[PDB]
C-alpha cells in the first residue's frame, strides 16, 4: 500500500472512492480503489483472472488492516463524462454503435463466465484515445453490495435498473446488464437518460408510462413477484419512435429486444452482435479534452 503515491481523485463510488495512483515501484499510472470479511476476497480474488480487451484490468488485490484496496488499470476518461462534454454536439453514430458493440463483447465474455456487473452506469464505462471503451466494477457487487445510502454519504442510481430488480426478484440474472446497456446506449442517442427515476417506484412507474404497465400476458409471473402491486396504474406502451429518435430501424430494433421485460425474452449479449445493427460496424476514434 505504501507502493502508491495519490495524485488525484478519480472519483466516488458507491462503495469508496476512486483515486489515480503514481506506482512507486513500476512507475505505473493506476486506478486505486479504496474499500472485511474473507468471502469477498476469494471472490474479488478470482476476478483477477478475469480479463478481455474490454473489461477494466484488476491488476492487483491488497488486504491490510482491514483496509481493502482494489489496483485497476488506469483510463482518462469515463463515458458519463465524455457524454458531458458532448451534449452539445453529441457522439457520432459509428462512435456509438462501435461503443455497443464492444460494450456487449466485454458483457459476452463476463457473462459467458457467468459474471454478472449489476450496477452499469456511464461512471462505470471508461474510454482512451484509442478508441476502445472498458467495463469498470464488474462483478464487484457479488463481493459485498450497497448499503442505504453510500460511502460518500449519498445515494446510487436507479436509472440503470431493470425492472425485475425493481420489483423485487432476488435472484436476477446477465440480463439485468442487458437492461442497463440498452438504456446507457439510449442515452447515448438521444444525450438524455431515459428513464431518470429519483426513487424506486418514480423509477418503475417512469419503465411503466413508456413501455406500458407489465401483467401476465407480456411477462409471465409478473404478478406474482415480491414488490409487484395489483393496484399498479395501468399506463399504455408508447411508440419507441418517440423513444430513441432519429435513432435507425436496426437501432429501435435491437432496442427494443434489449428492454424486453420479460428477462428470458430479453436479447443475449451473444446474440445482439449478431443484429443487423452491426451489419456496418467500424472503430472510429474519440476526439476528448484532455
Ligand atoms: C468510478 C470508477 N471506477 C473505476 C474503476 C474508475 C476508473 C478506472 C480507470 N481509470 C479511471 N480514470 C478516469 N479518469 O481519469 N477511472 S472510475
Amino acid at each position: 500500500m505504501e507502493n502508491f503515491q495519490k495524485v488525484e481523485k478519480i472519483g466516488e463510488g458507491t462503495y469508496g472512492v476512486v483515486y489515480k495512483a503514481r506506482n512507486k515501484l513500476t512507475g505505473e499510472v493506476v486506478a486505486l480503489k479504496k474499500i472485511v470479511p474473507s468471502t469477498a476476497i476469494r471472490e474479488i480474488s478470482l476476478l483477477k483472472e478475469l480479463n478481455h480487451p474490454n473489461i477494466v484490468k484488476l491488476l492487483d488485490v491488497i488486504h491490510t488492516e482491514n483496509k481493502l484496496y482494489l489496483v485497476f488499470e488506469f483510463l482518462h476518461q469515463d463515458l458519463k463524462k465524455f457524454m458531458d462534454a458532448s451534449a452539445l454536439t453529441g457522439i457520432p453514430l459509428p462512435l456509438i454503435k462501435s461503443y455497443l458493440f464492444q460494450l456487449l463483447q466485454g458483457l459476452a465474455f463476463c457473462h459467458s463466465h457467468r459474471v454478472l456487473h449489476r450496477d452499469l452506469k456511464p461512471q462505470n464505462l471508461l474510454i482512451n484515445t484509442e478508441g476502445a471503451i472498458k467495463l469498470a466494477d464488474f462483478g464487484l457487487a457479488r463481493a459485498f453490495g450497497v448499503p442505504v445510502r453510500t460511502y460518500t454519504h449519498e445515494v446510487v442510481t436507479l436509472w440503470y435498473r431493470a425492472p425485475e430488480i425493481l420489483l423485487g426478484c432476488k435472484y436476477y440474472s446477465t440480463a439485468v446488464d442487458i437492461w442497463s446497456l440498452g438504456c446507457i446506449f439510449a442515452e447515448m442517442v438521444t444525450r438524455r437518460a431515459l428513464f431518470p427515476g429519483d426513487s424506486e417506484i418514480d423509477q418503475l412507474f417512469r419503465i411503466f408510462r413508456t413501455l406500458g404497465t407489465p401483467d401476465e400476458v407480456v411477462w409471465p409471473g409478473v404478478t406474482s413477484m415480491p414488490d409487484y402491486k395489483p393496484s399498479f396504474p395501468k399506463w399504455a406502451r408508447q411508440d419507441f419512435s418517440k423513444v430513441v429518435p432519429p435513432l435507425d430501424e436496426d437501432g429501435r430494433s435491437l432496442l427494443s429486444q434489449m428492454l424486453h421485460y420479460d428477462p428470458n425474452k430479453r436479447i443475449s449479449a451473444k446474440a445482439a452482435l449478431a443484429h443487423p445493427f452491426f451489419q456496418d460496424v467500424t472503430k472510429p476514434v474519440p476526439h476528448l479534452r484532455l
